[PDB]
Parts: structure tokens; C-alpha cells; sequence
């Protein structure tokens, strides 16, 4: 193990295992090894994510495609048992320009999708002790198999699954080989699926990119997609009907990512409520206007 | 006395795999093992654990027949070949090629249909942080493969295990790979042990390890007829349209598609064609409509 | 790990005690070993001599930075009415060198009231395998533990370089880990990562999106040069009639804040050499400034 | 605890000891330590080897040089006792490209040469327990001295004797230092010679390379050498009297190692006889004589 | 192991056993059996009811239906030979959960004669004394026919056999394996074990413990039941006290952790009354707030 | 054990126990119990008051009202069964703080019989002797009913159990777990332990230590209080001496660091008086002596 020895890590693992058993009572009889228990600290429950698929704007076709091709085949195998071709992908890639909502879809998958979610970082695998990283990867796949509808999420997967080179470190090379062997090898994986989000799809190795067959292009939002982005972002605000012209705001945000639109919303909200902020600091928020956004917009 | 592989579930897996091996070959009941060989026993792959036969791999029929006549028959039927010393099975086999073209499929078919005892070894079973334990693990792997006399030591992604040795290589990894070369082809040669590897990067393998893999199978990208064969195999046990489905057009337009790409395309086509049935069943919780060429070519890029 | 050194352990204990004195609620907080090593990089108050009143020219940028960064972060009760009023996840200071970005970070460290972590590439890279990623993860977990926290990366162009094949494996996986913790599945608390850079094109786009609030600390305007000269020449004897700051500001064309500092230092030093000579054996005037001007 | 705790290990050690005493009756009076008993499992007898010096083709000058400079100075010291310089080397390095015949020569030294053979491996040397590896190395040298004409063969010796650095393990550092001391130190090994085989000679430490002073370069075969290797491999195999032309195959196999030629011969015999095995498998008469085309169809030409 | 206090304890336990079961009277005991008699646990020495263990009701029911009733009432199960009592029982799990509570309730409410043996009574410095002690333990257990031999933290006694073990430890383990299941099999004797490290137990020793109970960490409803049991005969506020909130917010808590939390909460709630009593009505009824001060949410 | 000096010490401790608690008379102790009796410490041997621990006043009060009063005054806490004393107490934190100081103050004036055991007493070479020693330790602690068994540096004794541990250490730990919380539970016996490495302690052993006190490094106010306590019964200047400056510049210091600083400052301030005495009063302490050694 050599990572779940600390008392805080053991407490985290017990919390996550208790949550998993509460969600799936059949997991009570499932026993884990020390390395699998080390992986348990990477289990991410729907309670940790405060983000629903409803908070995703401009990706409704992508969400429906993701559902009907990924979520339901993984989560409803009885429905899809008419043909053996109706299966969940062995991997899923969410690739696109930065700020368009790949990790948003990952958070919604952690929350809304029934699948147990393991979000694994490189730091939780790379161990300086010899041969520990490969055992950690093997136990991650073993634990994902034991929690049978599991999703292994690797954020920024381009670095994890980088094109193998002769200059790669030995432990990294054995890590990548072990991941390729367990991901698709002699021994099949039962309803275990790997999800990756990345900005550079070309940095991913060809043999790793092959193991991510279902790829979702979370591209820069269109005009309508920006309209839905703004509608989702300015939820739970004033949004006066006469003072606000959302369509003009959406068309003025040419080449704007979702994170940039969040920044624009935050700036406009801070500027519009600044008088109320000063009054509250000394001791209502004015309706949001197109003037505030247009002042913050370049146009 | 290895410090790893002594877990209770690991011991249960070793007992189960040994039971399966003894049931397959009753002569192995008298065979005794050391503890390190018992930890190697967890990597034994028994034919019931594999769902893939040689009939499930399409477009590699010349390769499959060549693999049979040059690898499987000289190893599994030595009495037929016991007339010339040059008719012996190769000491190693390399299935190399672009990703997704069917190397693990051939490994699965070798584990199932060949009848050789199969050890699929991963590096996490070999690397041990304790000093001189990886070498003992490798020695036990070769000793166990010699005890189960017709054996295949399969190492998937063997280009990482048998990578080009260098001065920057780790000490334990260097002695591990040197021990692997010594046991693979050295003094006291193995009886009927064959080491099969699968790589995407053949040029990453060391020259000495490569020499020890004299039989090389290039599982290259499929051609038009080969892609038709893969599409026909993948679309078996599935309702297909009559006088409307054009598999030849799909195979022709899938230029550069590996077998995994065709598998994903077939999966997506089945998901698209059955979507109305999926909705109807979800409402409950006709049948799947026959797959047309328009269904395949909708998402197929030309 | 750097926590083996006796001096490093003493520094970590001193920084932890300063943090606990600042925030008494941190007494019950336990830290990992890697977070303890990150504790050596923490810049508590009463170490920085730079105040927000010590920066001239960029006072509108100071007020904008306050109202958009410090108050949203340090006063969540005022901004808690709406979920769009939270502090930015990242803040960028970019422009030409010598314009006061480092003082802006220093005044933020002294005056904002949030715990300040100043990290560097040299203090983040480790010799062993996987220790850099664990160190980055501990940095983010520590910044979450000290709930109002500002992580500073001076010369953030090098730390957040655009990813390419020429980058080392350790650096690439470090940057990916930084991305994952900065904006990933697990939302951070009131953690803000701030960097000062000279080149804005060297920053990765996926790291630029993580710095939504960008402040252009550019070359000063003429009124800004006047404010800079007034701040720099404070508590200094100046002539009531001979000294005139207007033409000093007007003649300084294409001069940054560091260049204005250099001009002020030379003008003060040529006059103070006479005082040193008198000691061995006069207010500052404009003519000394104009002599060095070209 | 000590290594080799298996009952099969005890059976192997006792069998090898009985073989050694049968070969040389003088060894019966020699008592062994526990670690020397564990080293006894690495004893290689000529009955375990089926490769003689006649099975190695294209290396006749190297084989004769190896004999007259290594085997005869060691196995027949009476002849060489006239001069103190006429002595066996402290070590022998068989280095070269992979597949060229170094392990063939080691097998032939184990079989034909009368020296007791210790084919040691790193799995029988390295031990996790403290100080056991050094005692194993010491007892290896003690046993080699007891079985007085002895060859300690370490295959892939570039990993055992790799260039020492500050990054090596403490156990390996003391292991290498103990091997260095016993190999060439104060106390003199009588007729113990350490033969090594490697592909990377440059990976060996200079202080260990100087302990392997008789170096044999088993290089890639020439056309004459390839002809001899093919003639050796194709012996006791039916070949065509007229259509078969070995010289053309030898000329066309440029850069082919001995292993490459062995694989070529194996696949040529498989494809040439393929009608015979098909009939036999149908049943379950005569193998067709091998022709030039059988090697040509498997060659690049 | 002979001393005046120990001899008095042995005599007291023997009269307790004789008064409990008249058949056990007029039975000759060896000196080593007499020494083993000091480890006999009687029902009055245990203050734990089966009702004092909450959150394990399926485990209590399974224990009664598979362990206690087959051992205690063979007459009901006499029709089929397959309904016999287990040779051994293992109560394994993480520390904190009620393995010792289960063992205490077995010592009090199963009705079997109980031998709670410890390593001090078994291990003996002199030659061959420990094996004779184990032999006498099994002989005494056979003499009191419905006997339970409870070895708490049984992973230390039944640890995996190795060469590094002492000669006397290996002989002890082999003697225990021989008497546990060998020739001349025992009567209604069951060796109940409790441990945290099940993997440390030897394979043959685990084989001799067929019926294994996993007393895992409590779930939310099990925590609610444990908190309800621990707060029995304790005044609780009618409206302020919310036990479900405390059960849901004590994630990862074992039963011992809940006991300590309840003790600390009671102390904090009754601090004012305790100070008033020390310097001179009743303890203040416990609220949710008292537990949430100590809670880390 | 089984020595003339050892038996004399055991007899002396037994007379001290019977003198303090008259009900302990006519109580028979086994040979191993008599051996454990040499580890009994008494208020005479400990010359440290709870008032001699500065800065830890909230910890002192918490320790009192949650440990000492529930253990030594059971009549007050009688009505509610949940008001019992903890089965164990752990004092953990960085070295230098008052963990042993707290243990000494508990040994003096908590009123409990104290067994300050060390690993030389418990661990024995002979077979089964250490388990019998632990059993007799618990039997003696139960006999002296309000007892406290203090094990300084308890991380080593209660370390995480492993199969690579010696069989006697594993058996010793299992016996300690069984007697600490098992069948036939102890009376008013509490196991207090001090450590710097709480993470080294086993999960079952840490479970058996429910009450845990973090004696962390002193703050500025705590440093002032510790300096005031350490500089008691010594002469300090009325005008030159200011404790707040020294407490401010002693950043990151523990109590031990302050004790050594105070000792160095006292030596340097009394150096000339000591030289005069060696040739043949104490100069009042000023801030110059403390800030001279201080590196700020
Ligand atoms: N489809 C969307 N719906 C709603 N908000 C969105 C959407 N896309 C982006 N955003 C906003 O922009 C932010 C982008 O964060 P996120 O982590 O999802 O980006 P990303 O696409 O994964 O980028 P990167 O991989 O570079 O981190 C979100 O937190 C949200 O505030
Ligand atoms: N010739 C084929 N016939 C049928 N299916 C195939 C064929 N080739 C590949 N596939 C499909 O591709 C999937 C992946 O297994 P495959 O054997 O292709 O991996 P691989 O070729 O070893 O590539 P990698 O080295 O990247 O693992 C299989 O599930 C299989 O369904
Ligand atoms: N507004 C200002 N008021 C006073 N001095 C200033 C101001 N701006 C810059 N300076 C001077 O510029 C010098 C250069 O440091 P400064 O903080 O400006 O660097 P910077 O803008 O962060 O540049 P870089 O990225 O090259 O480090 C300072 O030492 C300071 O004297
Ligand atoms: N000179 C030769 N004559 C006949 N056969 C040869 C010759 N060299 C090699 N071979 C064939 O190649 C096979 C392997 O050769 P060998 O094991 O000696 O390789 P090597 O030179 O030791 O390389 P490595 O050090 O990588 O093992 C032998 O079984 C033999 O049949
Ligand atoms: N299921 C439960 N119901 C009620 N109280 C419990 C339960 N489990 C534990 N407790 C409380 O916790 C205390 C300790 O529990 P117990 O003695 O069963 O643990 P243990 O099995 O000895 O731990 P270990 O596994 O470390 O030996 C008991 O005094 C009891 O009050
Ligand atoms: N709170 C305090 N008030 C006064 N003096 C103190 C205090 N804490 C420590 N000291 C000084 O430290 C000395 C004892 O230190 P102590 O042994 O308690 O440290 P510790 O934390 O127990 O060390 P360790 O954990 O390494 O055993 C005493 O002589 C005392 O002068
Ligand atoms: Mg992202
Ligand atoms: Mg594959
Ligand atoms: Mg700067
Ligand atoms: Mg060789
Ligand atoms: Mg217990
Ligand atoms: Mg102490």
C-alpha cells in the first residue's frame, strides 16, 4: 500500500467505503486488498459533486448522446441485453478546447450517473517505491471490477496516456503498459469504463486513444450554445426582462469559452451589485443590465 | 517465502487455478511447487476465462493458419513433429503491429483453443520492492512453465518489459531483464515453454529479447476484404437486413480502420438502430430493427 | 523531501505558528508531511514591508483588484447572496517587467488577510519519482485547509508553459496535476492561484482559462508616472520651488517603474554623495533627475 | 532464514552432489557449508547439456583459441606447470552481438571441458535478508575452490558486474565488492575461472572487466561462417542432392546471426515438410528433402 | 501458575460451575485442568446483555440460529446429523465493532460454560508446560460438555506457522491443531475466536474456524441503533435531541467511537450539574447540540 | 526482579501504597505482581505540580474534568452510567511540550495509584514472561482500584501490528489488547500514554485510547505563560525585564527550548557571581540575557 497508512487517509477510505456500501448494499460482502483500499481514497461519491446535468448549457445533444450511448448501456445492461453489441464503451474521451465543460460533464457523471466514480490523479499512483505504481494500477482496475458499474476518470488524460517514447521513465513506461494490459487484455473487464478529459487529443498515445473509442468533442459554444450557457450561468439572479437582451450578449461573445463566460458573468454581477456590496460592508442587488455586460464586453 | 502473493483472496485464486489446471491435465496432480511458483499460479489463464475462439477473429485466417502450423501444432503435438530436430516449436513468438488489429484476440484464442497451459503475466506480478524478489518471481515463472510442460508465458505489452537495456535502467529492472534472458535461452534450456508477446512498438524491444522471439507475426491494418471479414464476424448473432445491407460498401469506405474501430462502429450502429426498441423497453421497465447500410454510413466518415 | 533538514523543520514550525496566531481556528487542523514541506513556502504577514499605499500609479487597478478579488474572497458573507459573486479561481498580473506586479503580490500578501503561499519551480521539483505530483497535491490540499488562501507563482510563464513534446515527463505530469487540482472534479474552497508574468503568450491556454481575472500592469501613464514619482520620493527632502515633478514625469518617456526607481536612486545618490563627503570632512532637486535623463 | 528452503531444492542439491562425487571421487571427503550447499543447486553437469563443441559452426578459430588458452591451461596444468605465466585466465568474457553463439560456447564448456560448472543466476544470489547475499557469493567462491577445477559461469554478466555508481543498493554494492575481493584479492583462487557472457561489454565495470582479461568476441558470422552454421544446423536433416545450394543461402543471409539462421532452418523445415505433417495429423510417410526454394521463400532475397 | 489468589479463584469458579450444573460435580480434575479453571467466565462476571449490542441484530440472529442453539440444544437438532455445532467460530472485523460485546453476551446469555483463556495462562517458561496446559484446556472443555473456549485476539495464538517461531510456539500451535480437530474428537466444545487481523491466522487454523462472522463497521441505521442502545436510561430532550442527525453525521464511527462520543457529550452536557455537585438537581437532558459540539461533521 | 535492591524497592512502594490507602492491606500479590510493584511511582518521587505547567490551562481543565474527576470521584458521576472515566488517554504532540509534565502532574496530585512502566520491565527474554508481566500489571492495577498505568513513548509499545513483528511482541500486544478491553473488564484502571508519533499506534490500540490530548507547540501567550512558570522562584529585574518581548522572539520554541534558554540566560547573568564564588548574590534577570542567546 504505502499510501493509505496515514490516519487521515484511512479515515477518508472508511468514509468513502461507507458511502459506497450505503449506495450499493451488495458491496458489504465485497472485501478489498491493501492497494485497493489505497485506491478507495480516490472514490468520488455524488455527495461531493454539487453539479447536475441541468447546470450544463449548450451541450444538450452531447448530453443525450452521452446518455443513450454511454450511461444507459453501462447502467442498464438488462435493457441492452438483446444484442451483445449493445454495450458500454471500454473508454470514453471528452476532448476539446479548454473551458468548454469536459470536467462539468465529468462532475455530472459522478453525480447523476449511477456508476461508482473513481477520479484518479497521477499523484495517487506514482510511488517512488519500486513496483508499487504497477500494483496500484492493478488494484485500481481490480477495485473498479469489484464495484462492477464503475467509472475510472483521469482528468488531463493526455499526460497520463502520453505517446510512449524511448525517453520515457521506466516506471512511467511500465505504468502505461500495465494500463494498456488491464484496460484491454486477456482478462475482460466487467462494466469497468475509463473516462478521460483532455485538451490535446493528439498527445494521447495511439494505442491508448484506441482504448477510448467513444470520443466527445466539447468544442467552443455556438451562438445558441452561448445563449444556453448564459441562461444556465445567470440562473438565481435578477435578470430583468426589459433591461436584459441575452441574444445580443450571446452574439457579442465571439470565440468565448464557458469559463470565459463564467468570468464575464462574475464580473458583471460584482459590478452590478457593487453599491449593495458597499452598503452591506458598511452595515438590494440592482437588476442585471445589458449595459454592464457591454461595458465588460470588448464588442 | 515471497512477501507478496500471500493474501487470502490471492491464495484462493491460486487454489482455484491449480484445480482448473489439474482438471485439464491430470498428470499435474503429482507436480509440487514452491511458494514463488504458487504466486505465479495466479497469472494462469484457464480456457473458461476466455470467451474468444479462433473463429471470432476475422481477416487473419492466413495468419491464424500460419500461427497454428508454426506454433501451436509443433508445441501441442510434438510426437507428430518428432522426426526432425528443426520441427520444434519456437522459443518465442511476437505478435506486433498497429493497435487494435487483433494481437490480443490471437492471444485470447491461444489461451482458449490452443490447449497449452497459459500464464499471462503482468509487470505488477513481477516487480517487487523487496530485494532480489523480482528475480525469484521470474525464476519461479519459468520453473512453473517448465513444470506445466506445454506452456505459454504470455506478456502483453512486452515492449515495456523487454525494452532496450540502458545504463539509466533501474538496478532491479536490469537484473530482472538479464535473468529473463538467461532463463529464456541459456544453459539448462526449457522443455516446451514458449513466451508470446504482443507489442505496438516492436522497435522498443531489446535486440537480445527480439532474437529470443524468432517467430514474428505482423498483425497489420486490415485491407478491404479483411475489413469485410471483421465486419462479418462482429455482426454475427445480430439481425442484419436482407437485400438492403451493403457490407462491401462499409468495408470499402472504412479505409485505415483497425479492428477496434470497426468494433466501435458496429457498437454505435447497433445502439442507433435499436434506439426505438431501447426507449420502448425503458418505458416497459418491436424488436431490434435490422441494421441497414444507411445506419452504418450515417456516422461513417467518407 | 525537504522536510529532513533541521533548518527547514524550524522554518516550517515558525510559519505554522504564525498562521495559527493569525487564525486561531487552525490549531485543530492536522497536516500531512508533504503539506508540512509546503508550509516552508508560506509568506505570512509581518514579513512583507510593501503596503497598498506604497504602490503608485496603479491605484485604479488596486481598487479594481480589491473590489473583484479581496473582498469577494475575504468577505464571503457580503457576497453570499448570489452564487455568481465568488472570488475568481485565478488572477493574472501581466505586462512589461518592472511595473509593480511583484509589489502587487506583496501588498496582497500583507494586506488581504488570506494565507499566502509563494511557490516556485525550484521548490516544487523533486529528485524521486512521483514526489513532485504529491507535493503539488499537498499544496492544493493545504491551501484548502487554510480556507482563505492565495497561492502565488512568480514568473508563472515558466511554471505554466504551453505543453509540447519538448517538455519533460515530470514537468508535463506536474502541469497536468496542477490543472486537475486547480479546476477538476473536486471543487476547491476559497483557494486562489495568482501569478505574475512578463510574457502572456507563454501561458498554456488551459492555464489561461484558469486565470479568469487578468490585470494588465502595463507601462504607467503620465499621471501614473507622477503618482509613482510622488510615492517613491516620499519622506525625502524636496525643494519647494526648484523641484518640480511635472517635467520630471513629462520627460520620462518609455520608462517603467523600475526605470523610474533607477532614475530616482541616481538622482538621490549624486546629491547624497555630497552629504557623505561633508560627513567625511540640501533638498533633492529636479536638475539631478534631468541630468540622468536622455 | 536461508535461501533454497524447498524440498525440491534439497533434492536437486543432493543429486548434483552425487553427480559431482561420481565424476570426481576425491570430492567425497569435502564437507560443505549450508551456503555452499545452496550453491550446489547451480552445479551444471555434462549430462544436462546436449550441445558439444561440434554443434557450434563457424567458430573453429575461436573454439581452438578458447581451448588452447582456457581449457588446456586449466584442465591440464601438468603440461603448463613448466612456466608460471602459462596459466588459466582469472576470467573469460564471451561478448558479442546476440545470437552469435556465446551460450553455445558456454554449453560446450559445461559439457566437453572437464571443469565443474557453476551456472549461477541472480535469483540464487540476491537475497532480501541482511548479509545473506555476501555469504552466498563467498560460499560460491568457497565451493568453486573446493571443486578445484571449476568454472563459475554467470550468463548476462553485464548486469551482475554493472558499472558501480552511488545509486546502487547497499546490498548490491557490498555484493559487487565481495565478488571483486574474492575474484582478485589477498587469498588466491586455485583453479577457479569465472566465465561470463554478455551483449553489452561496455556496461561491465572497468574493475570487473580487468578481472575478465581473456575476452572472446563472438561477432556476427561471415559468409563462410554462415555456411558452416547452416551446415551444422541442417545436419541429420534430409537435403536435396542437386537442387539444394547452401552457398547461395549463406551469401543471401547477410547480417544473420546464428539464431536467425536457426529460425530460418526451422521454418524452412516446417514449410518444406508441410505435406507430411498434414498427412500425419490426418492419421493422428517420408519428409521431402529440403530444397533451396524452401529457404528462398523465407528469405528477403 | 499456582498462587493463593489463583487457587481461591479456581475454587470459586469450580463451586460456581458445580452449582450451575449438578452433573459437573464429582468430576476429577488434573492440576493443569485446575489451573485452566481460573479462566472460566461465569454469567455474573459479565454485565452485557444481548440487548446491549445494537446494530447487529441479523448477526445476533445468525449466531443464535447457527451457533448457540445447535450447541446448547442438541435435542432439537438431534434428528439430522448435519445440524451439529461448529468446531469453531471467528468474529473478525475492524476494531471498535462489537466482537467483544458478542463474546460477552455469549458468555452471559448462551448458557454454555465459558473459557476465556489468555496468552499468560497458556504460555509457560518451563519445558512442555504450555502443551500440557493446552491439553488440559481441551480436557476441561470436554468435561464441561457444552463449553466455549474464547481466545480474544486469536490471530496472535493462531498466527501463520513459520521457521522464525519458537520450538515451543510451533509445538503449541500443532498441539492445538491436533486437539481442535484430530483423533478422539471433542464433545460440544467450540473455540470462539475474535480478531482484527484474520489474514494473520494460519490456514489450517482458519479451516478449524468454519463459521466466521464479519462484524464490520456500522452503517447509518446500525449507528442509529448503537447510539440508541448507548443512550438507554439516559435523559434525552423530547424535541431538541435528533438521534438520526447524530447517526448520519458520525460517518466512519465504530461502536467504541460512539461510546466515547456519548461519554464526552454526556460530560459536556452535565458539566454544570457536576460542578454544582462538587462545590456543594439532575443531569440536563441531552440535546443534539451537545453531540454536535464534539462532532466534526 | 528477584534482586535485593529490587525487593527492597518493591517493599518500600508497598508500604507507601498501604500508608496512602489503608484498604490495600491484607491483599496478596503474585510474584509478577510484586515485580510490577517496583514501577509504582508515588507523589513523593514526583516534585512537579500542575501549577508548574504553564500555558496548558484549557488542556489542564479538560484533562481534570474528563479524566481525573470521573476516575477519582465516582460518587459525583454516579447517577449517569455514561459519565465514566476513559479506558485510556493519549497525550500526543511534538516533543518539548508538556506531555511528561502532564504525566508527572497526574502522578503527583491526581490521587491515583501510578504505574509508570518502561519497556525494560515488560519485555523479557524467557518464554511467556512478558505476557505474565502484563497480566500481573493489570491485576495489580485492578487491585489498586483507582490506578493509572502510564507508558511513556507508547508508540513503540502499541506500534502497528505486523506479521514481521516478533512473536513475543505480537503476543504481548494481543495480551495488552485483551486485558485493556475484553472479557472481565477492568475497574477504575486507566492507561495513559504519551507519544510524539500517534500515527505509529495500532488502530485497535488507538481505539482503546478514546480520550486524546494534542499537546501542541506553544503559542505566544502560551510561551509567555511557560516563561513565567519557568522563571518562578528566581529574581527578575523590575524595569529592564519584559517577558512579552522574549515570548515574541521565541517563535517556534517548545517548552524544553524555553527551559534551556532560561537556563542559559540564568548562567550568563550569574556568570560573574559564580566566578566570584569560585574564587572564594544573584544578579536580577534582565532582558539582555534572554535576547543575547535569542536569534530573533
Ligand atoms: N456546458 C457548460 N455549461 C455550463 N457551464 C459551463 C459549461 N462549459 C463551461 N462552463 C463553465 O466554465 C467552467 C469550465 O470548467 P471545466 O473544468 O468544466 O472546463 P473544461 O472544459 O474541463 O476545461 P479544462 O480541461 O481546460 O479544465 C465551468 O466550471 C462552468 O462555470
Ligand atoms: N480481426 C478481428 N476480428 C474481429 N474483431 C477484432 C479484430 N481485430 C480487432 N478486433 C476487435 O478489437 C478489440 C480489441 O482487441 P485487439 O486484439 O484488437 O487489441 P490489439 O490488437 O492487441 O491492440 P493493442 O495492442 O492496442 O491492445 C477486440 O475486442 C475485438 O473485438
Ligand atoms: N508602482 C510602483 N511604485 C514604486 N516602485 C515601483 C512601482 N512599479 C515598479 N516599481 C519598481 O520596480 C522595481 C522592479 O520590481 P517590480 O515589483 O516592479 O517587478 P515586476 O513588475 O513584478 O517585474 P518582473 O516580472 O520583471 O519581476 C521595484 O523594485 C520597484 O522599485
Ligand atoms: N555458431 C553457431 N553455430 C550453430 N548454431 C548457432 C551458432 N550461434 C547460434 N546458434 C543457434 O542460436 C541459438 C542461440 O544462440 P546463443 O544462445 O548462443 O546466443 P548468444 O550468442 O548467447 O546471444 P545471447 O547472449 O543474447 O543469448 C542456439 O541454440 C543455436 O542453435
Ligand atoms: N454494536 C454495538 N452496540 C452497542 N455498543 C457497542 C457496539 N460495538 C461497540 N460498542 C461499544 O464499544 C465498546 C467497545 O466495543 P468492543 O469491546 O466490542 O470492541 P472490541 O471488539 O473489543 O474491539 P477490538 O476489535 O479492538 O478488540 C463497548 O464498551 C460498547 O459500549
Ligand atoms: N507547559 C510547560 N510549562 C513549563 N515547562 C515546560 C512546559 N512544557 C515543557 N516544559 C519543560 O520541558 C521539560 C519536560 O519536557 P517534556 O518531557 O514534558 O517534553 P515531552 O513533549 O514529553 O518530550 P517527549 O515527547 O520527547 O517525551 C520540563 O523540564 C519543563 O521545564
Ligand atoms: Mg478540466
Ligand atoms: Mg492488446
Ligand atoms: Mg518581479
Ligand atoms: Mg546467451
Ligand atoms: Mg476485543
Ligand atoms: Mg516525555
Amino acid at each position: 500500500p504505502l499510501s493509505g497508512k496515514s490516519r487521515e487517509s484511512k479515515a477518508k477510505q472508511s468514509l468513502q467505503w461507507e458511502k459506497l456500501v450505503k449506495r450499493s448494499p451488495a458491496l458489504a460482502e465485497v472485501t478489498l486488498d491493501a492497494y485497493e483500499r489505497t485506491i478507495l481514497s480516490s472514490i468520488v461519491t455524488p455527495d461531493e459533486i454539487n453539479i447536475t446535468f441541468q447546470d450544463i448549457g449548450g451541450l444538450d445533444p452531447l448530453i443525450s448522446d452521452l446518455h443513450e450511448s454511454v450511461i444507459y448501456p453501462l447502467m442498464m445492461p438488462e435493457v441492452y441485453s438483446n444484442s451483445p453489441l449493445l454495450q458500454a464503451p471500454s473508454g470514453v474521451l471528452l476532448y476539446g478546447p479548454p473551458g468548454c465543460g469536459k470536467t462539468m460533464l465529468a462532475k455530472a457523471l459522478a453525480k447523476e450517473s449511477g456508476a461508482n466514480f473513481i477520479s484518479i490523479r497521477m499523484s495517487s499512483i506514482m510511488d517512488k517505491w519500486y513496483g508499487e505504481s504497477n500494483k496500484i494500477v492493478d488494484a485500481m482496475f481490480s477495485l473498479a471490477n469489484k464495484l462492477q458499474p464503475c467509472i475510472i476518470f483521469i482528468d488531463q488524460i493526455d499526460s497520463f496516456l502520453r505517446e510512449r517514447s524511448s525517453t520515457d521513465h521506466e516506471v512511467t513506461a511500465t505504468l502505461k503498459a500495465e494500463f494498456m494490459t488491464l484496460w484491454d487484455g486477456l482478462l475482460n473487464n466487467g462494466r469497468v469504463m475509463i473516462i478521460g478529459a483532455t485538451n490535446r487529443i493528439n498527445d494521447i498515445d495511439d494505442a491508448f486513444l484506441r482504448r477510448l473509442p467513444k470520443r466527445f468533442l466539447v468544442s467552443l459554444p455556438g451562438s445558441d450554445q452561448r445563449y444556453k450557457i448564459l441562461s444556465v450561468l445567470l440562473k438565481d439572479t435578477k435578470l430583468d426582462e426589459d433591461e436584459f437582451d441575452l441574444q445580443l450578449i450571446a452574439d457579442n461573445t465571439k470565440g468565448f469559452s464557458g469559463s470565459d463566460l463564467k468570468e464575464l458573468c462574475r464580473e458583471a454581477a460584482l459590478d452590478a451589485a457593487k453599491e449593495y456590496i458597499k452598503q452591506k460592508r458598511q452595515l438590494k442587488i440592482r437588476p442585471l443590465k445589458t449595459k454592464d455586460f457591454t461595458k465588460k464586453l470588448r464588442m
